[PDB]
């Protein structure tokens, strides 16, 4: 869920 978020603290992409 995070990782689509742009908030992440890191990219998941």
């Amino acid at each position: 869920g995070c990782a689509s978020d742009p908030r992440c603290r890191y990219r998941a992409r």
